[PDB]
């Protein structure tokens, strides 16, 4: 948009009243974007910031906050149809939900949580594409940018330390998007939850389950209810397709990609928290309905 647009933009989101998290609902897992325009993923976003105590506790202005936030959205690159700026923000959401209604929150640091929030808006920027087909490297660098440019500093109010930590951090939640590396770790997570040796008092321990918590986040499309993962699984194809330039074959590989990929971290994180569930028991119900039809209905 031009520097008219944009300005219009700004004044419109920094002015509007923010509801409660209650009347976005964010707080469900079950939370769906799709009748939202961008100026509500914003105030969307604002809360989840807000409710989640970062806007206190770091000193976040409300101009800044809501620059940064518009400065994320507009540069997420153009013309993808699945990882773009929605899908971000439903990851954000998703750990936002995860935090409460999982219950999470409890079990990290503000500085985690700050770190995992932004990561998970921001770890989709300069996307570039590429089954070896969803093994994407994801980019922390416009990350960084963005939270560094001039008017966007949501974390000017970190001291010197807690602000090397963050971004430390943010780059580890972001390079976790990667399934290689979810691939790679996930074997360790799951034997000490097994054995019941996890523990998040281990600071190796903590690490290895944010990398876990940003995958769950990201592949959470998947345990929606059934239109709406029936709709997201329809971007992913178009995406995929898009890069290709068929559809039968759709069913069969979304339940191998639960089998695969899915039900374990669904399953795993449902023991570090019980209320974690219902992520479990949707993508549980979406393989049902995958699997119907690959039997063919
Ligand atoms: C964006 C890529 C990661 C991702 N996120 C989501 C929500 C999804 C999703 O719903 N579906 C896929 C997704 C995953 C695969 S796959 O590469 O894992 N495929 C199945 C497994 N077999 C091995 C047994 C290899 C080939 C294939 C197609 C997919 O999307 C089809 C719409 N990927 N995906």
């Amino acid at each position: 948009g031009s520097h008219m647009e944009e300005t219009r933009e700004l004044q419109s989101l920094a002015a509007a009243v923010v509801p409660s998290a209650q009347t976005l609902k964010i707080t469900d897992f079950s939370f769906s974007d799709f009748e939202l325009s961008d100026l509500e993923t914003a105030l969307c976003t604002i809360r989840m910031f807000t409710d989640l105590n970062l806007v206190q506790n770091f000193q976040m202005k409300h101009e800044v906050l809501c620059r940064w936030i518009l400065s994320v959205k507009k540069n997420y690159r153009k013309n993808v149809a699945y990882h773009n700026w929605r899908h971000a923000f439903n990851t954000a959401q998703c750990m936002f939900a995860a935090l409460k209604a999982g219950k999470i929150q409890n079990k990290l640091t503000d500085l985690e949580i700050l770190a995992l929030l932004i990561a998970a808006l921001s770890h989709d920027l300069d996307h570039r594409g590429v089954c070896h087909s969803i093994m994407e490297h994801h980019h922390f660098d416009q990350c960084l940018m963005i939270l560094n440019s001039p008017g966007n500093q949501i974390l000017s109010g970190l001291s010197i330390e807690e602000y090397k930590t963050t971004l430390k951090i943010i780059k580890q939640a972001i390079l976790a998007t990667d399934l290689a590396l979810y691939i790679k770790r996930r074997g360790e997570f799951f034997e000490l939850i097994r054995k019941n040796q996890f523990n998040l008092e281990d600071p190796h321990q903590k690490e290895l389950f944010l990398a876990m918590l940003m995958t769950a986040c990201d592949l959470s499309a998947i345990t929606k209810p059934w239109p709406i993962q029936q709709r997201i699984a329809e971007l992913v194809a178009t995406e995929f397709f898009d890069q290709g330039d068929k559809k039968n074959k759709i069913p069969s590989m979304q339940v191998g990609f639960i089998d695969a990929i899915c039900l374990q971290l669904y399953e795993a994180l449902t023991h570090v928290s019980e209320d974690c569930f219902p992520l479990l028991d949707g993508c549980r119900k979406n393989r049902q309905k995958w699997q119907a039809l690959a039997e063919q209905q």
